[PDB]
């Protein structure tokens, strides 16, 4: 199998949020068949970021999701050539982001070319004031829309003060190889965590656990 039980992760994100430019590198490992990954992230340009690091973290690969035999694993079947995704994030106070990842594999390593653009965040809102604590665990609803594998999440960031900040996002996923069969509709349960950080989140250790299921 192109995909090993233990794989490395290399990533560079470039982007702009409310006009603030940044570049962030990532280097990690994961267990594709266990649905688990961690990575060290380092801000290389634009630090200290003037917005909540949390809005970025889902953009830092559904190959790291535990799929049962009874669901088609579109992501593992996309390798070795790889796949891309495009995501829209809509926040309840009008903030909007668009992100993309082009994912390839070179030997034991997944390479990730990540772009993240955000705009229309209110200056006084929890993103630009850095009031976020974490994403809540979520369920991604996977289905096919207009011939394209689509995943929808309705979720929230926990804020300081027992308040939540709602976000909906929609991801479209496309294998590079023509002919990779679309899966049936299913769920992917996710939990993403910042395990550690430095003062201004110039350095972050990020973890994700994801499991695909049919709801039973």
């Amino acid at each position: 199998s192109a995909i090993k039980p233990d794989m490395k992760i290399k990533l560079r994100m470039e982007g702009n949020v409310n006009g603030h430019h940044f570049v962030i590198d990532g280097d990690g490992t994961g267990k594709p068949f266990e649905g688990k990954q961690s990575m060290d992230l380092e801000v290389k340009e634009g630090g200290p970021l003037p917005f909540a690091f949390d809005i970025l973290t889902t953009a830092f690969n559904r190959v790291f999701a535990k799929y049962p035999d009874n669901i088609q694993d579109y992501f593992k079947q996309s390798f070795p050539k790889g796949y891309s995704w495009e995501r829209s994030l809509t926040f309840e106070d009008g903030g909007i982001c668009n992100a993309r990842n082009d994912i390839t594999m070179e030997g034991d390593t997944f390479y990730n070319k990540v772009r993240f653009y955000g705009t229309n965040f209110p200056a006084n809102g929890p993103v630009m004031q850095k009031k976020t604590l974490k994403w809540e665990p979520s369920t991604e609803k996977m289905y096919v829309r207009d011939g394209v594998l689509t995943g929808d999440v309705e979720t929230a960031l926990l804020l300081e003060g027992n308040a939540h900040y709602r976000c909906d996002f929609r991801t479209t996923y496309k294998a590079k190889e023509k002919g990779v069969k679309l899966p049936g509709a299913h769920f992917v349960d996710h939990c993403i965590e910042i395990l550690s950080h430095d003062k201004d989140y110039n350095k972050v250790k990020l973890y994700e656990h994801a499991v695909a299921h049919s709801g039973l």
